């Protein structure tokens, strides 16, 4: 509940990134630390966004904007990421943590998403599934488009895992969460 | 989920404008979901850029009533702009018809046309002004399938460079206001 | 929307400007955009202020700003600019905005602004005078203390311009308000 | 009302300052400019707390002070200033637009403030009275321990100028201000 | 009340780091000192998460933080400090202030807190413990995963000390805190 | 009252600094200028904190933040100050102008505070002292752990001031203000 497998870039050690979201009593405020990029920062923004726009559909209150504060943080504290390829996995937190919706447990998610939640191919595909198979993820979701890249891939890597090509968010949301959301 | 609701709250329009790799297709969102009067803007978005944003949405909420928008709307909403994709920087007024032009679609629920695509530069009194780099822009537009263009009216000077089948292939509006962008993209009259 | 055609300093073209203040709906706000220097910037809250002072006397209740939000804007966009000198532009625009009594089409003005309303000397008279010339501006209001400036001007811009110099703000408004 | 002339530190041209200060509607607010240094900014703040502290006695509502905005302005703006030197004149004009109690206009004065309400030497007082002897202002106030200074300062400047040495914010004020600044005048005969 | 003796990286290195928390009247206001590092200002802010969304379990009124202010200083003042290490501290300062629950005088601990609850391992165990030993902590709690880094600490230092190796949080409140939660 | 002389470094040295505060009708605020280094604006925040914290044992209301502002100043204006030193002085200045008791004019004192009221030591108290002494100040309020750095000072210097070794706010309070609290 509140807490993705997300592939994302990092300037040190994996690529694979545990995103935890908190919802406590506030006063509307978002909070995002994990020594995070701006583009990292700003795909927490879009995300938040594409949870906004989908709220009453979403079984969230359209008005939990106000009596809720919202913390993302992303561990380990001290590591630099960046860029937007936990886009996908910063949305599917933020819809697990706000409906109390658990995320599946072996499912991991690169990706980078839009304000329409279309999910946009990403970078260093083969390094951040070497994460997933070194971190015993058995099904990772992926961007449509990065499905190029599977063939630079070692069939050891690949055998092990369930990859989804995905093209959008609601693919995300019935894949990741466990119940219906 | 809400894929629907995700719809008519995001508008989108292709504009042309400057990226770090040159003049390209871009695709702008714009969300309006409830809240309470803030702005937001993302994108690897340059300075120019983000002033081209506000811009635009000033030009919104001055016509709010003429565009069949509520006046008071920005006082129970908030409003995302963002310009995919996220790791790619982007500067520039030439996105500021298109940022124009998907604020009023989602705030009137007018959604814009397909094989539309547009560029230039936005004042608050409405008027288009002429940008730059439009070969590449028009050369974008054509490669990505894109019919139609909208382009600053002082810019059909630049079309007599653009080659003779790009051109050809491309229905091209040399637009000297607002209005007329509106008009043209929209697939109701406003 | 107010519009008033300024000569100002800019880093790149003509030294001539189109100041546009939009004046909506809102909480209170000020919002400044053009690329602008930090003395333009500064030069937009002087003007401000001085309409803020004057509201009263110009048929403006001095109660607007509570529920209203400003913006002010310089086209084109990515230029550079800055400096004081569209301080008395940006004053007329605000007043043409707030009342909604439109500027003169034919009128370009520079100018820096005091909050007591008086209208101080500005520099490249020459660069901003050749920009109002090459524009088509058929009436340009200068500081007074500029007058002496005229001298070092082409006879033929000076031929074709109509130069009113002026000492405050409210000989510019007069000049520049159609009404 | 709330303009005083200011000797301090300016990087081009005189020592000497006009200082504007406008108190309009509003929320409370307080916004400075003209290319201002940080200490000359941070002057202004310690000459509005100033203000504030002794409300009552200046007879300044304090709700009517929190529906008001206040902007001090240094033209010409372009201009770098910067110093404590300023202070008592900031103190001077904004107990002036707040009061609506004009300065006398043959007046200058040099000084920093404290919130204690006194006044502390400044620097450069011979660069300062050489401004102030341009600009024939005939009365100049300066902080009293400022007069071990006069003494290298030309006879001739000395005497064209009527110098008071000054020792508190409260004997500027009844000196620079037009009106009785604070407390009821009450007559009495023997 | 409000005090916590961290482990925690300084500009000389790790060292006794005494942890101070304040909660007083104000409007939900959060201010963090002592010449701290960016990455030990989000330490704080993921510290103080954890505690507001464990508010009714650790007995504190859910809405707390609804009319008051939270100062954490990290004395002394002019001393550089960062890292994410004074995590365990911070959340343990927290508890012990917003619950009056009293920490234990013998007790020092290092260790980065994530939102859910667990304590990660850090570097710099070494100077860590020998800080500790230095200053008369009897008791020092570490995380799980630093157990092996144990053998690389002098054995007279180590063996002068009461170490537990803590998981979650839970376990660290029990262990400092002077009462039971 | 609202002035204190406290002993602290100074772009000059560690020298005499009249720390002045203002409490005036207002919103919340808290403004400080005097050319203060960060070090110092931090050491403001916590001595307002510690005065927040005991603030109905000192007479003081306490919402009496949430209707006031508060301006700490440091003549000189120009004159850069910065550290942890002035501490204690901030934070009786603090209760001066709050409480309406007036500080004593001959007193001066200097010493790292915290949010616990413990008065920490300071460096440079040679310098700080030859700096009271030559002020005229009759009476010096030092750290308690500072008294061993009495003995690097001039003995004609010491011989005439009126030093009182402290260890915690309490007694800094009882000392230099001049009524009970």
């Amino acid at each position: 509940v509140g807490q993705v497998t997300g592939l994302a870039w990092t300037e040190v050690g994996g690529d694979l990134l545990t995103i935890e979201t908190a919802c406590v009593p506030g006063k509307g405020k978002l909070t995002y630390t994990g020594s995070l990029g701006e583009v990292m920062q700003e795909s927490i923004q879009a995300a938040l966004t594409v949870v906004r726009a989908r709220a009453e559909k979403l079984g969230i209150n359209p008005d939990f904007y106000e009596k809720r504060d919202i913390h993302v943080h992303v561990p380990e504290g001290a590591t630099p990421k960046d860029g937007p390829a936990a886009g996908i996995a910063m949305c599917t937190a933020l819809v697990s943590c706000l409906t109390g919706n658990p995320v599946r447990a072996d499912v991991a998610m690169t990706g980078e998403i839009t304000l329409r939640g279309q999910v946009l191919p990403i970078g260093g595909l083969k390094e951040k599934l070497l994460a997933a198979h070194r971190g015993g993820i058995k099904t990772v979701l992926i961007p449509f488009e990065n499905k190029r890249d599977l063939e630079e891939i070692p069939d050891n890597v690949i055998a092990d895992l369930d990859i989804h090509p995905v093209k959008r968010i609601e693919e995300v949301l019935t894949l990741a969460l466990q119940n219906e959301p």
